[PDB]
């Protein structure tokens, strides 16, 4: 059967290149996407939402899929180059190829969520707010399948704590210097937060994203910010969770790894409070309420 | 009835940008463009020749301007934003809009020549190969229905000959300081040329694009001109004509009139020996073979 | 004398395009810009840092200065179009001008956070991250002179409370519906920590950008927000402060202006919980902890 | 010592590309542009001339030479990528290298003619008027030693006649497809002038970028094209040149080395009649006087 290539990924996750490239590496496959078509009728107005002019793209679409994937035994396909994240849409196009007897394939473009951001910022006009930039991921992320937290029944309730940043800030040192990382000072009102939960009931518990330690002492960094946490910021904590010896992976990842692993199956977490910008996009994107307590964008 | 708006002209006349402008000013107005589409199918591969590839745009085309111009009362038309310089393709959009009940117009961007090739030059990865841009302009002009020569029956054959350039060089004054015209040296084998032809039997008619003088004395260059063939080029003549007093168009518009009013309908002109290539070009696409002496980009 | 013209503006805020626009406009001028140098030497390295680098960056435009300034009586002066932002560069400049005997003038293009966010973000290749972007308008704050918050001693400590999206979030009603607010449900997390604060003897300030009231019942909104405050979220406030009826102004001015006023005089304040970016923005830059909520990118 | 690199070059030859590659290669070397200022002095005017401004983007480039060579032993030179196409200002750069103690060392991008335009019309905004770059490519030939024709004393003198487009047309075949090139139709006018010239006592001599024949049989088209050249034409030659079979190079280099090899040294050549832009363009740039007869733009 003739193809319907279907990419499915968020804007700037690399759809178009991929698509160009393999029509110059494989005759008889045409491409089809809305927004060559949207920016088309509207004479190039910038991108800067209409029903009926949605409904004029659709129809585009399924009349020219139709149309190229009835040529001779040239055509072997076509893609539809979209984000293709809305399930309503793939469906109908599944259908729609299933009547007309041809079969429906997917590429998907998984990119990081910190990769996306980094690339919208430089696509110049073709730049997409970070609001649908973020809306657009998480309907990749329930395409995927990825977990999505609602709280841990019959477990105490407990509050995320990260350490650089929130519990501490810095006093004259430098990031990635945990040698010296024991000179921290708290932030005060952030430190004044975690005993008035603990006093409220609710479990205290510490991650960081700060390596635990060097390979001859795998622990260094642990032990440090351990005692910081208890002789200097008095926080009463019922675990500290950091980042592995070694592990070199995006805090993004570490944290959530380090979440499900030993969080998630033993508190009911109502909260985390962090400071670095991926890592409360994390918390906020997995089903985690999450304050930021000061700028985080490194 | 809903209008079906064909843009005419050359690349580069301006036709993308009007439709812009036209459907920014009154809603319900779509654009269709064979380019967006062509572009489209493939990915945004460099524009640097199917004859499937022009069968799907064309359907794209006709199909979208049906769904387009059956939507409600909103809908006033569709403009077709392409060169349509292609009679058989203009009259199959009337056809199409004869039988489905909508309505046809042009929109005419009859841009000069001299025009296109400085904007072409700029437009980049959209620029066009001069032999189709010099092929389109063609296509305008039938569509405008201007003129071609085929020769002047019952009258004596003849060859025009231009003055600056062709049968003179210049010797240390500079474009457009006539007042020392009286200067140039000749260009021996175009002088030689004109001879030759005499010998012949042709009738030598002489042109310049050199206005004839000043606004206190009309002909001070057309006599030292005049005086300049004769006694140093030694050019038997039997005519010369020139640019008018005060006349300020392109040599390009200034030479063609001439030729119509005053030449063509006494000569049987067989030949053009110019070297300025905005006149060679004019005297070709006319209908008159054209000998380019020098390199006249200017 | 000549002038020394240094522009004066966080990257976006117009400094390019008026440089060109005075220089088409005033003969004479000529300009000078970090920038053109730093993509030059490097033969336009992709921007995504060296200190001598810079010292080249700079001997290139005090000696290009020089060069130019000493021309005859037709160099009026020199535009520098760097963003000029940090004081001492600014002072070299001027030092420079008194030894040299010219006058330096100052061209400041102080657009709103909000617009140099807008326009950063479509910037293209030249977009700048956004930590140094907050950098440059922190400095272009102090430029102007700006206050920034310092606490107010002698005077009870409080924690600011933003009303819509923070202390409420929306039960199927939508953006600027103020008649249906009245319907908006408890964001727990939140109103709990309001209510442990006050435990903690903090003053609780309530502040909201919602439009008072309409022009024939000024206090429309005042008084739904005031009663869901009161009845449904039961926080205990000392003072509620909203944006006034008819002011069409940003969250940001309105809510700043509002501190200044009403608030900074009465009280020690010691955060504020929000979640509109823009807000949240404002309010650490004015030297305002922050602790955003929920993404607020709207 | 330090290397202060000269890019001799027409522009669109590769010397900024080269640059950017090299400098990120090869750490300590700096890039001066002249062009780098001259767009940045103006605050960036389009391209589309004092002699003042010049003045400084001069000053600017050995003030910013001067500088940069004299870094610590970091640096190893500069790179200036210009055309440096004007002889007096590459002895410029050499005598101000010599006096300073560094030396000058030259990258050559000799990219041909044909290349040169392709890659010109595409340049967008910075393509550049094709008599400049006549003119960059006459000065780079110069650079290179490249010979230039002044004719042959004590030989007779004779008129170089192209065949393809010149001497004969077409009728209904196609470029390349010389198994049926006996059926060229004669342009009178060329054809009557190559008599025209045997009268006057020139020698006609007949060049051809058609391949003299196959593999099997080597001088097919040659004997053909001798044929209609005396049947058909009738043209009285006194010689035949043709490209060999199996040569693949552009009809450019083909008909110069025909020239100098075969015809320069048994003819003082005064003139050539060809059709083919390319060819034309390589005649008048050698110093044959070359007259175009039809557009020739393949
Ligand atoms: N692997 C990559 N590394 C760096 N940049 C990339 C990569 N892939 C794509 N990009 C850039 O990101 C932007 C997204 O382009 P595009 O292919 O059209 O993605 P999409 O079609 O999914 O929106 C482009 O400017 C592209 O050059
Ligand atoms: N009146 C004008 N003066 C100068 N440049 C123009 C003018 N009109 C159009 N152009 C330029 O010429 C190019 C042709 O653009 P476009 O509008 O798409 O023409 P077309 O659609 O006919 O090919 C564009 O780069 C445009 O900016
Ligand atoms: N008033 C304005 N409205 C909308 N966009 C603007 C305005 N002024 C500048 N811009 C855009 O913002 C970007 C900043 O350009 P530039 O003039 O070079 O600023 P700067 O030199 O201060 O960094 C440009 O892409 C420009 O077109
Ligand atoms: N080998 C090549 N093949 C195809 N295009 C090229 C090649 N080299 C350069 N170009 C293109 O030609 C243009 C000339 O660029 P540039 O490097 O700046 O040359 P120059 O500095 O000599 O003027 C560029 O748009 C470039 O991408």
């Amino acid at each position: 059967m003739k193809k319907i290539i279907l990419t499915i990924g968020c804007p700037g996750s690399g759809k178009s290149t991929w698509a160009r490239e393999f029509i110059a590496k494989n005759p008889g496959f045409y491409n089809i996407n809305r927004d060559d078509y949207r920016q088309s009728i509207m004479a190039h107005e910038e991108r800067d939402y209409t029903k009926k002019k949605e409904g004029i793209v659709t129809g585009m679409q399924f009349d020219t899929a139709k149309s190229i994937l009835y040529g001779g035994d040239s055509v072997k396909g076509v893609i539809i180059s979209d984000t293709n994240l809305n399930p309503e849409r793939r469906l109908a196009w599944e259908t729609f190829a299933k009547e007309y007897g041809w079969k429906v394939e997917h590429k998907v473009f998984d990119v990081p969520w910190t990769e996306l951001v980094k690339r919208n910022s430089k696509r110049g006009t073709k730049a997409v707010p970070i609001d649908v930039l973020r809306s657009m991921y998480k309907s990749m992320r329930e395409y995927l399948g990825l977990p999505v937290y609602n709280g841990t029944p019959g477990k105490p309730k407990a509050v995320i704590f990260d350490v650089d940043g929130t519990l501490a800030k810095m006093n004259g040192r430098g990031p990635y210097d945990l040698e010296k990382c024991d000179t921290d000072v708290i932030n005060p009102m952030v430190v004044e937060l975690s005993k008035m939960y603990a006093l409220m009931g609710y479990q205290i518990v510490v991650v960081s994203g700060r390596e635990s330690g060097t390979k001859e002492d795998p622990t260094k960094y642990y032990r440090m910010t351990r005692k910081w946490v208890e002789d200097i910021a008095g926080v009463p904590l019922v675990m500290q969770c950091q980042r592995e010896q070694g592990d070199t992976r995006k805090d993004d990842v570490v944290k959530e790894e380090i979440f499900w692993k030993h969080i998630a199956p033993h508190f009911d977490v109502k909260l985390a409070i962090d400071d670095r910008t991926q890592v409360v996009e994390m918390w906020r994107r997995i089903g985690v309420e999450c304050w930021q307590v000061a700028s985080g964008d490194f």
